[PDB]
């Protein structure tokens, strides 16, 4: 009942242990479970949930041969209990549309979704499960946000938007929010060219995104968000391991302000938690499919451009399938520190998997732990063939 | 816990925004779903719901086939959470009946609902989960209400019933209670000549209904409540925008007191939102069948006999069914004033799409927004040939 | 929080209104819902709710070949939401147990449910959700109880229970219960031979509960019980309207402390409200089977034997099915005085549609209107060929 | 609010009654239930829920192909409401892994869950919904645990946890929690030689455990746990009625601190409650398969080397399967002592039913009475020929 603060700092991540799985295309193959992707995690006061953008359909319906597509009128932002599947009977709608991004402030929560055409989209921010604000597009070429949480910090809530092109420059603006309210935006600063599908954490009164240049990068691009101030930077993490995909071998040395040239024009969400020594970065194992998924501890990455990784954890192997990550913490844990989390999307069907007509996936999460733990890979495990 | 008092005006409407939306029929085609029609939308001061009318049946259930008859002893008001679909794991039975009306007084709910044979049917009050009151019918001829909510002003919510005939005169009530007991009752009064199906929403202490006349207009009557005297008084709506369907074409000069000649006994269920030049009419693009939906912005339409549009936006586009609409409010958002918002159905099945057994709908619903937000259509999405 | 007493009397019961109905068996065509028999309905402070013996599989799963049997480990109480069907998912278990009765105190619910082999079966009685008291068998053959409320007046609540011989003299005892713990029992006293299934009301701190002969009369008889000196009586009802099935026809005169002969061996559970001139009795339409069922206004039943109808109500027309009926009411309703309600079990399945394997039911209830309700009947509605 | 202690004693046994019975395998035949093994009940303050291990599949589901398996990243310990099968709608995910326990404090619940490759595993300890302690494999050979819930005095939580060899020597401890966080462990004393999945109770602030030697015995070891100095012992029950499984013929006389030899590298989780005069056994009936299950009244088990059965009651006949049992009791009863209770799994599926490719079962729980109760047996109840 008083607005969150970030007041603590990260816990040292020595390694990573199994939060939350739902399996849920394996249950899908014969339960109403609905087709979804771009999902995260977001917790409130007294409890984490799931998250994912619906298509409108179960994944053994018959309307789910198409849901290859991302945009359309019958995808929404949908919850439902940590570590279940996004069942038709046990999911809550949040707001209808098909790019999104909430946080709680420690009061209530804060959701935001996008609908439209292409050129003609506008955003509607709910807080406390009411409509209070409204955007319309400003450079009219798919508003989009996030599609993972936001950060708050004493009731301002900052969410970075992207309008225009994917293939070039773009106009991104970072909004600040106070109960549903814009206090005030901005438009990108510093030195990131291109921004699409901010990752997001903060820890002692700063908030850190992790995003996608589209347009040329394979190092990610990096804004640092002031909340009291309502200020921000943008750079690039210096080190040469590189974290897109597609992307070139990582070289010897690496790029702080400029894009690491070798792949145009395509990408995925990703995230890292920058903390000097205690720095891990998360990526896809196959450097041009998004396929396998890796944690590498690599300190200081993101000022040093000569760093390589010190310690490694494999959470998903090569010949499985991946897709989006994401960052989370539940700032209402008890404790001195806050600790680390993240998701990896495994998406199942279309495109690689072409011999089924329907694209969906499902969850795993991992929070870090102070000892060294051993690890386990974790694969979406479904037979494809069972749909058939 | 003290009762809700009708204290601001509407805020101006520069253009509408999503709010919610089930895509019913195309999860039912593999989930259990009800068949419903007659759907509506109320709020409570926690929470906002969909409402319907059941058919006791499951779309994909054989007592599907049949389900095109409007009166029976399987229907039911059942109501489920905002923007998920009528399923019958997650669905509340409010009343039993075949037509129907509900509104929260800040206190608890009141549910009205109508069953009995065509010449022998009674309606019973319920209040706070409990039958209050019963009224039997007085003109013998199928006893009718609303179909959307009601609305309350410091513990008095106001109700328009009509018994007899649908195609000549008819007797028309307003019942004006509080607590679930009758406080007063008057028969119809001024100059409308027929009402069936009343669409209503308040503002500064007066409820506001837009009717379907189905003996003889084209252009809608309108019922003015005044909540603490208990008196109305009828019109029709002046603008040449005709708004009922079937409908003529539109003419230069409306009319105020009398109906508008040119189809007779047949209608649907509308609305409108009357506020001097912040005033919009919603009505079918079909000029003949229920199909397509425009929302139309034109000034003084109550009183202006000769008032064309000054601005529009497309629901659904004339190509998708549409069908029944109404008006509600979320008379607890915080805020300066109320924001307008309606729900459209969507029927899908016959008559139209007789190539199945069965007639269903899903539900759209949008509210106002002072931007001028870009648009979007949007239609049911089911395609009916998988249901064959 | 303080224990309910009986203080108000029954209001006057001019015509019945429809409470709940669930259309159970037409939906259970197509969903996952219980196949269950000996249904009941009873209330809470804040909700009433529908109640039944299961039998531990859905109508079109493949155990419910079988399900015509009465005992069995497979069987259990339990409760749904009033008007919703008895799904799988929806559904709380009470307790284990093939024969039950429950009411609620004001403070908390008390359930009771037998389970055993017909030679040494037990009943557990449970307060507050946990197990308190059990009672072995006393005469060795099919201990059982009432299958429908019990009533309850500050703290004791009586049940009636036989064990012994359906077809000859049995033994039955009435224990008087508080907070779970036993604080009494008697063995049944006065002139009725035969007691099994009673139905039970109670107003002015005086309980009243209509049984089933299943010896030798098709005139009911009746228990009178004294919740504070812990006392009752038996008695038939007087009137010449016979009210078991089977049953001869009504006499001219009827008989007031012996069975009326006619019909030996067989029966159905029924109740009647016995007050005054304000005396309902309801009965099956058919004298020979289980079908159609009607209300019918005798004033002074209990006492004059000589005593004909004086008003009715069709609650189900003979050429459909009926079965059990009982007795509540919502002692925690606003008002004056008690409304009286009644339910109706509508059997489908074995033995009358043998052409399917099982055998399930629906239910409707009604409750009392001081107006002259027109009147409609109300079928189960499901059609048996649909489910070959 | 404050913590738990375990003031009373227990209440004399004079024999059981039905507690709950969820018929998961029956209703799966048609339902959306999940494939379990590794059942167990716990209580909170305010309710009893029933517990299990899930594989990730619901039975008619074609991934339940496979699920003899014991370890795999598809399975979590879920709960689910008291005699309600494991649902994909209606269970709760409570952590990922294995092999598990679950003890509610008085104030909130600890769950462990242990995943990992068999030489690489760790347990990560859930305090009120949230991650607080993680442990890694101490001997790098399948870290596990109780498979039933554990006790806690004053907020000490005692667990007990194998690490190694399954058939021959393995290392054993006792760790003590408190709110989460490790407060001690201990390695194992006293003469049991070999300690896997302990079922324990407690009463006048003591718990014992009652375990299963895998190396060698078919007698049972027990060890008793003092939580407020945090210490232990180890025995094995004397008595010559033999109780694992499966076992050699009872002798005349039995072993206080010796394996029992006849049967080596085998067993079953089973359970005691040990007290004087009023200590009863529990075991499956067929010495050589896990099928059928008996209660045995033996005075003074643990200490009398040469103790015959003097009272007993059959749970499941020897034509029907069994599987693991375990003890539970509800701390928060209102009452002068702690009621004994138990489970029993009924598994169903291979390897014995190999004509089906999936392996499940459901439940039945039993509380004692003072009472001398008749019996019913209680088996699982599916024809597994339905599944073909
Ligand atoms: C029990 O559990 C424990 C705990 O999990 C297990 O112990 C863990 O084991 C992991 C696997 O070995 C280990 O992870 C590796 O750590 C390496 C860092 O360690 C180095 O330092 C130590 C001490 O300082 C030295 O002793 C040691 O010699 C090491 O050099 C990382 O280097 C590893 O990551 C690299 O390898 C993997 C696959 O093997 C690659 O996928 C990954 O991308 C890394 O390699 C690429 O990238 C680097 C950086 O640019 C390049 O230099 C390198 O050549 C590779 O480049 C190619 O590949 C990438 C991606 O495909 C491509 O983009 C690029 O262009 C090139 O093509 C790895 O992270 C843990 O650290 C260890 N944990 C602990 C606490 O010990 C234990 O094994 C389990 N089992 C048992 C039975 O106990
Ligand atoms: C991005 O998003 C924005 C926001 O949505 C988009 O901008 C909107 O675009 C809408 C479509 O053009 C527009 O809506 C129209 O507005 C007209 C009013 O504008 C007039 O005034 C302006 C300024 O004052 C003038 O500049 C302009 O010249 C206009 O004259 C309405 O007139 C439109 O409604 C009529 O047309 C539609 C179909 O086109 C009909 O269905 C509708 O019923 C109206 O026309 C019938 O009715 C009238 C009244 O009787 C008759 O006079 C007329 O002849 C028609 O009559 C026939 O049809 C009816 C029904 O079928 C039948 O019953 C009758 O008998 C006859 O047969 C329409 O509402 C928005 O106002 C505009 N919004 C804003 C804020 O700008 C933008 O396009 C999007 N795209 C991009 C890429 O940016
Ligand atoms: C609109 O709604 C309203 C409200 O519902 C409707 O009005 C109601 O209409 C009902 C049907 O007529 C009516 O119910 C009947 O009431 C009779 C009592 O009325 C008598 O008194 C009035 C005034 O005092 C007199 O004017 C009138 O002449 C009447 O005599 C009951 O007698 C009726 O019950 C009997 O008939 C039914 C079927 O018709 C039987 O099933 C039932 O069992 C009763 O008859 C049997 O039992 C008696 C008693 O032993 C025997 O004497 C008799 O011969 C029958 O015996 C055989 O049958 C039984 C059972 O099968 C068997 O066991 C036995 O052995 C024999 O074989 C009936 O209850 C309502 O009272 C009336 N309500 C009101 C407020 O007016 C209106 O019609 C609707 N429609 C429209 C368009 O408005
Ligand atoms: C109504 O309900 C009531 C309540 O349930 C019913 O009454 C109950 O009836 C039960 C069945 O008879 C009865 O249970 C038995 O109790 C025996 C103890 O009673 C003895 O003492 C009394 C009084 O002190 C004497 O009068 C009497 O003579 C008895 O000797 C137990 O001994 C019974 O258990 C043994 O038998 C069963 C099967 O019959 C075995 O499965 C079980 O394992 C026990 O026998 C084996 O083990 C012992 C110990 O080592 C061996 O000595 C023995 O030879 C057996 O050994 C073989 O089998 C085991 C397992 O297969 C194997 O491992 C081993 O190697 C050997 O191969 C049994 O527990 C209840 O006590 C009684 N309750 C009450 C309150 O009265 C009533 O019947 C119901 N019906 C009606 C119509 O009323
Ligand atoms: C956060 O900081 C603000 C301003 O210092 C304070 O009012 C608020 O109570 C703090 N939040 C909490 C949960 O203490
Ligand atoms: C999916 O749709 C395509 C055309 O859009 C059609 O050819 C294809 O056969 C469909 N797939 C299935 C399995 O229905
Ligand atoms: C509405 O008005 C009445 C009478 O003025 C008052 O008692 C009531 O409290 C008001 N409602 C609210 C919510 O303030
Ligand atoms: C629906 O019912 C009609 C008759 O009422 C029957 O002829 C028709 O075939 C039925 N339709 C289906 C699909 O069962
Ligand atoms: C019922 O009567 C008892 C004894 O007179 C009294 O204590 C109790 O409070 C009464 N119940 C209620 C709800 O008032
Ligand atoms: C039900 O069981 C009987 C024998 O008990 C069997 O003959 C019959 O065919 C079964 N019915 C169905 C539909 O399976
Ligand atoms: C348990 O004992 C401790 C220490 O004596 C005490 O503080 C606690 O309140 C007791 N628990 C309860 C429920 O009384
Ligand atoms: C199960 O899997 C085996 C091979 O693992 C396969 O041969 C078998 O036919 C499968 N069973 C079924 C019913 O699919
Ligand atoms: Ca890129
Ligand atoms: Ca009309
Ligand atoms: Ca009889
Ligand atoms: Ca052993």
């Amino acid at each position: 009942r008083d607005f969150n603060n970030l007041t603590k700092g990260l816990c040292t991540i020595n390694s990573w242990h199994i939060y939350g799985k739902d399996n849920a295309v394996r249950i899908g193959e014969d339960s109403d479970v609905l087709v979804t992707r771009e999902p995260y995690v977001s917790c409130d006061p007294d409890e984490c949930r799931f998250y994912a953008l619906s298509q409108g359909t179960t994944i053994r319906g018959k309307h789910s041969n198409g849901t290859i597509h991302d945009r359309s009128q019958y995808r929404a932002l949908i919850s439902w209990p940590l570590s279940s599947p996004p069942t038709v009977y046990n999911s809550r709608v949040e707001c209808i549309g098909w790019s999104s991004t909430s946080c709680h402030d420690g009061k209530t929560r804060m959701s935001i979704c996008i609908s439209g055409p292409n050129n003609n989209a506008s955003a509607v921010i709910w807080y406390n499960r009411r409509p209070v604000t409204e955007i319309n597009t400003w450079a009219r070429n798919i508003l989009r946000t996030q599609e993972s949480e936001c950060v708050c910090h004493n009731g301002v809530c900052p969410v970075v938007f992207t309008d225009g092109s994917a293939t070039g420059p773009a106009e991104t603006r970072i909004y600040y929010f106070k109960e549903g309210k814009i206090l005030k935006w901005e438009p990108l600063a510093g030195t990131a060219k291109h921004i699409e599908e901010c990752s997001c954490y903060g820890e002692r009164a700063e908030i850190t995104c992790t995003c996608r240049d589209n347009w040329q990068g394979s190092n990610r691009p990096v804004i640092r968000i002031d909340p009291v101030a309502m200020t921000h930077t943008s750079q690039y993490i210096c080190s040469p391991v590189l974290t897109d995909n597609p992307r070139p071998n990582d070289p010897t040395v690496g790029k702080c302000n400029d894009p690491y040239p070798g792949n145009n024009n395509n990408g995925v969400k990703g995230f890292s938690y920058l903390d000097g020594v205690n720095t891990w970065l998360g990526r896809t194992i196959s450097r041009a499919s998004r396929s396998g998924y890796e944690m590498l501890k690599v300190p200081n990455a993101l000022t040093d451009d000569k760093s390589k990784p010190t310690q490694g954890q494999t959470i998903v192997l090569n010949t499985d399938w991946s897709g989006y990550s994401g960052s989370f913490m539940d700032y209402w844990a008890e404790g001195e520190c806050y600790r680390a989390c993240f998701y990896v999307e495994l998406i199942r069907g279309r495109p690689k998997e072409d011999k089924v007509w329907w694209t969906s996936n499902s969850i795993v999460s991992m929070c870090s732990s102070t000892e060294f733990l051993g690890q386990w890979d974790w694969p979406d495990g479904a037979k494809i063939e069972y749909f058939l």
